[PDB]
Order: C-alpha cells, then sequence, then structure tokens
C-alpha cells in the first residue's frame, strides 16, 4: 500500500536513429496524497547523472499521484549496453526504490528479411495478406514496418518476437491490402530497424512479382 | 510469502480429440514447510465434482513445496464453455483460495490455413523456411503442427496468437528443412487444429513446384 516503481527502455526506433532521440521512462505510481514529493536519482553505468526532466504530478482520481522522470540517453550508450539504475525516493518510503535496465546482454545478430506473397488459395478472398519474415537477429528489440509508394501502408499486425532454435529470434509482419491493388500490381515495401543491419536499415520489396 | 494458486486451462489438442484425454489443473506453489496441509475442492459450474486426483507433492528445493490436482474434465463440456472451479485450501492460509476457467467465450470461428513457400532471396542458405499462416480463427485455443510422409516434422517453431484487427486470431508457423530436402521434391504439411475446423482437423501440402 505505498509508491511502486517502473522502469522502461528506450523505443526500438529511437535507440537505431541519430534523427531520432532516444528515452529511458521511469514511472511512479501511487504517491500519497499526504506526502506527493519525489526524489529521482539516476545513475548510469554506475555514475549518477542529472539531465533528466521530471513531467508535474497528475492526480489519480483516487487521489494518489502518478510521478514520471525522463532522461534522454545517448544512441551508442545504450547499445553498448550500459545500464540505466533510476532510484525513486519518498518522505514515506524506508529506503528508495531502485530499478535498472538495459539492453539484452548477448552478441547482436544481423536478421534476413524475406518476403512471402500471398497464398493463391487466399486469393478466394477480397482482403489479401502480404508476409514478411525477420528470422535470426539478436536482440529482440526491433521495428518492423511497411510502406506502399513511400506513404506508410496503415492496416498491419506483427507477431512478436519468437525464440528460435539457435538462440535467435523471428517474427512476421502481416501487411493486407485489398486484392485489388496487389493484382494491378501496385508495390510494397517492408522495412526493418535494428542495431546488427547496415545503417541499423534494411528495406525489402513485395509485389505482383 | 504464502501459499498461491495457478488454475491452467486443458492443452488445445485435448479438448478437440476425443481419443485422448483433456484436464483441467490446479497447482498450488509455496506451500509452507510447516502446513503442507492441502485439500482441494473441484466443483463444475457449481456442482461439485469427486473425480478429480491429487498428484504427490514434491519437495522445491526451498523449504516451500508445490501440490498439484489434476481433473479431467469431458470434451463437450470444455467446449461448450461450463466453468470449472478449484478451491484450494491450507491450514495456514487465511480463507479458502479460489480460481475458475472457462473457454473463452464467443462464436468459434474457422481458421483460414495457407502454406507459403521459401522466400527466393533465402535460397541462398544452407537451409530454408517453410511458412504456415493461419488466421482468422476464434477463439484463440489452437495447435499447429508439421510433418513430411508420416514421420512429423520436429524443427519447427510457431509465433504465439496474435489478435487480428477483426477481433479474430492469427499466426504463423515455421518449419525449417534442409534446403536440399525442398528441392528434391518431398512434401511438407501443416496441420491445424482447431475447434471451428470441420472434424477439428485440416491439412494443406506443400512442396516444390517444377
Amino acid at each position: 500500500g505505498g509508491p511502486s516503481v517502473f522502469l522502461f527502455p528506450p523505443k526500438p526506433k529511437d535507440t537505431l536513429m541519430i534523427s531520432r532521440t532516444p528515452e529511458v521512462t521511469c514511472v511512479v505510481v501511487d504517491v500519497s496524497h499526504e506526502d506527493p514529493e519525489v526524489k529521482f536519482n539516476w545513475y548510469v553505468d554506475g555514475v549518477e547523472v542529472h539531465n533528466a526532466k521530471t513531467k508535474p504530478r497528475e492526480e489519480q482520481y483516487d487521489s494518489t499521484y502518478r510521478v514520471v522522470s525522463v532522461l534522454t540517453v545517448l544512441h551508442q550508450d545504450w547499445l553498448n549496453g550500459k545500464e540505466y539504475k533510476c532510484k525513486v525516493s519518498n518522505k514515506a518510503l524506508p529506503a528508495p526504490i531502485e530499478k535498472t535496465i538495459s539492453k539484452a546482454k548477448g552478441q547482436p545478430r544481423e536478421p534476413q528479411v524475406y518476403t512471402l506473397p500471398p497464398s493463391r488459395e487466399e486469393m478466394t478472398k477480397n482482403q489479401v495478406s502480404l508476409t514478411c519474415l525477420v528470422k535470426g537477429f539478436y536482440p529482440s528489440d526491433i521495428a518492423v514496418e511497411w510502406e506502399s509508394n513511400g506513404q506508410p501502408e496503415n492496416n498491419y499486425k506483427t507477431t512478436p518476437p519468437v525464440l528460435d532454435s539457435d538462440g535467435s529470434f523471428f517474427l512476421y509482419s502481416k501487411l493486407t491490402v485489398d486484392k485489388s491493388r496487389w493484382q494491378q500490381g501496385n508495390v510494397f515495401s517492408c522495412s526493418v530497424m535494428h542495431e546488427a543491419l547496415h545503417n541499423h536499415y534494411t528495406q525489402k520489396s513485395l509485389s505482383l512479382s
């Protein structure tokens, strides 16, 4: 019946592209209305840093408080495997709560990416499903997307990562499209982002090949 | 730190094929070495059953002992959505713990099964990947298996079910075979089992074209 801490890692795409801003997020929920102050302490690989920011309190419609501190991290810092220790302390907790996080420990492995067109059998339907297999990559932090003529493809679900026989991972990403398009000749591309790829980005094509 | 329960549901294959026996299982972990006394009360839709059965606990190697009681349920009683309630009770525990499982509710839906050959760009490897798309099914309970002429293929992995946009589930299974076996012909079949499938079973072949 006190505060609980949650520490989330940066978004897969955020660490892979310098363009992006990789952030680490520490959340503090159930902060006694009585004593609503939270003190965050950030340690990068043991060393305490300070450039963290804390987004304003938010009355947890049950009068408790929700407090969040966001720490910007350097890409090559997270990819190089440093640990992020977020120490949260509050006037109502004996000792502070600590939660550390980091990139999965393991030798990175490049993801082969193959595109597979819809089954003839599936053509009886009006909607068709395009398949993008992405096997043999480590760690599992990866981003898979679809686009057609530049513009991104909306309708698509990706199966979570699955641990393959050889310590590696893999998954599929199913982009659904009006058969109409698939038959016309439109071209769709599956793009994959992961640190073990050249430029952290490969892109494979798929159409009425 | 005390006794808790983990009520598990039957394996998807067991509820579909009569030949086998589907069973609901009730685990009880953290049974204080002090008091290992555990009673098991099973009730199927209110009614209580006595055909239950408790598995001889084993020392979990850290004071605590875990106790499991398996109850064999009838295929249709589960497929028809009957609830199964497990009532664990121990001297060193406030009130009796309770857990109840039951098949997901909703109109079952027949899974669409497609087999997709390995990619050409993938033919530059020692081994290739055979894909089996199983989409549009509900409830997510399902079993997917591979095989080739009698002997079942035992080097495949299947992603877990994924909630599709239309409220139904879909998965992809991946069978890895030595590129050789693939070109030399040899057909492979992806067998899918679900309550919505006629006879609870279907299977698509898949082999090299010319």
